[PDB]
């Protein structure tokens, strides 16, 4: 009885909760891990472009520096890919 | 060959572009439209705990207040509805 883009917020909580610790968030090798997992195409387009999104992807959204991916900071990581997808969908290359 | 992950990301632009008018921003008419025909059952756990999502939410997204929602509101209240689904798993009510 879930719409598709109810069905895709409930999956993104429990993808989400494949990879989190027992404090709710995640860390620096499972979130790696979930990037491999759930976004290989989006990689494989950015090794295209000469960019390797894991190097500083950690760095990057871990906005507290408490070595930790809370949920707030996973939804900006997925703000992130959406909006290269965005772009892309405006004439942008992929991973812009 | 794009994962669920990766088809739930493409999904949300499309559907962000099912509302847009021609300057790639949903008016406020076409939020309300969005919100019904996408998370009807999100909408209605809120109407079960008295609050009616739809009164207040284009105020409450439009951050810049241009009358339209950009990519990036759209985003946010993405996030919000994101954050109430994973405050349910946690044992929160809905639409808490
Ligand atoms: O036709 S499919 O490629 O299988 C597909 C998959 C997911 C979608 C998500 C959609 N909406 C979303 C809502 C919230 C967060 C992510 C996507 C809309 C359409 C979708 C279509
Ligand atoms: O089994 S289903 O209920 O049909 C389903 C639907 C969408 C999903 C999205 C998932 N991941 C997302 C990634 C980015 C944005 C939204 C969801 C993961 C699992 C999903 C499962
Ligand atoms: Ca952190
Ligand atoms: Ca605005
Ligand atoms: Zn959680
Ligand atoms: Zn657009």
């Amino acid at each position: 009885s879930n719409t598709q883009a109810e069905r895709s917020i409930i999956g993104m909580i429990d993808m989400f909760h494949k990879y989190t610790r027992r404090d709710d968030k995640i860390d620096k090798p499972s979130l790696l891990t979930m990037m491999k997992e759930n976004f290989p195409n989006f990689l494989s387009a950015c090794d295209k472009k000469g960019t390797n999104y894991l190097a500083d992807v950690f760095e990057k959204k871990d906005k507290n520096e408490d070595k930790k991916i809370d949920f707030s900071e996973f939804l900006s990581l997925l703000g992130d890919i959406a909006t290269d997808y965005h772009k892309q969908s405006h004439g942008a290359a992929p991973c812009s």
